[PDB]
């Protein structure tokens, strides 16, 4: 689930929804954040469900 999922470590966002929702919105970083915020399982689940 996408609170769990989240890696602040690397995620320049505080919440775990403003990062899934920015990896799935245009911005400038959408499918590629679901990469660089996210573990694998999260990044995943948001490359499925990101769409710019």
């Amino acid at each position: 689930n996408p609170e769990d999922w989240f890696t602040p470590d690397t995620c320049a966002y505080g919440d775990s929804n403003t990062a899934w929702t920015t990896c799935t919105t245009p911005g400038q970083t959408c499918y590629t954040c679901c990469s660089s915020c996210f573990d694998v399982v999260g990044e995943q689940a948001c490359q499925m469900s990101a769409q710019c």
